[PDB]
């Protein structure tokens, strides 16, 4: 039951730090799938910067102490690493695999960029100046790993 | 799947699904939306969406080999979900257009980024007019992006 601008951010915020929490475990296991060690290799690098995106949240909580993190599933994002495991399931360790295990990171990507670029204006919207940059940090993060995603897609 | 055109052919039916089910859901969006503006670009992308959605029909007329299973899209069923979810959840007001605002920046970036794969697959597979039609598709999913962004921007004029 969203009354404010404020709640919307907080309820989206906690959102994504859930869909954060939830790559850190996914992305492991779509490295160790993926059959081009360059892929691996991207994966795991985006999981050690998932790991820094959920401290920058977790300073946001710290600076801003009346906001509250509120335990929920981000639902969206559970959905797409579980059908990132459903491409492991269904296609040997091959280049077609990774194809699809390529697209299906990518659709994770574009989920965060999107709640990232929301979660910039809200916070900027609120007078959270520094929170907007951290959350601006994150965003081109994410940005990046879309774009070596489809240069690893092409190449 | 056993290749990568049945990769191209599994996403091309999930994309399908997908804007069949935006359809629905956008016009439901533009009805719940307070601003007027919202409600607005709400509808033009629903006439945006039908193009797209015949945009894959005159690539499976033009296949033919192509052939579109009937399945549903999950993902986007839940990302409408959460949409209409953010209407029952508000009063009509810009509390609600913000957070419909962000439930359709994350339904846009589901198809951008699926866009973006059905490009660079259509391009091996040798689809050239298929290609086409889909960069077409894919950079109105992106315009529209970015409309959204500027109507979010702007939902509050406080100073
Ligand atoms: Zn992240
Ligand atoms: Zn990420
Ligand atoms: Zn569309
Ligand atoms: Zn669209």
């Amino acid at each position: 039951n969203m009354k404010s601008i404020e709640d919307v951010f907080i309820h989206l915020l906690s959102d994504t730090y859930s869909a954060e929490k939830q790559l850190t475990r996914g992305l492991a296991k779509l490295a160790r799938a993926a059959s081009s060690e360059k892929l691996s290799a991207a994966f795991n690098a985006h999981l050690e910067e998932t790991q820094g995106q959920i401290e920058r949240i977790d300073q946001i909580i710290e600076q801003e102490s009346n906001l509250k993190i509120k335990r929920m599933k981000c639902v969206a994002m559970e959905g797409l690493i579980e059908e990132a495991n459903e491409v492991v399931e269904s296609t040997e360790k091959n280049e077609v695999r990774d194809a699809a295990l390529i697209a299906a990171a990518q659709k994770v990507e574009h989920y965060e960029i999107a709640s990232y670029g929301t979660l910039v204006t809200l916070a900027e919207q609120l007078g959270y100046k520094k929170a907007a940059k951290l959350l601006a940090e994150t965003l081109e993060e994410e940005k990046q790993t879309d774009v070596k995603l489809t240069d690893l897609a092409v190449g």
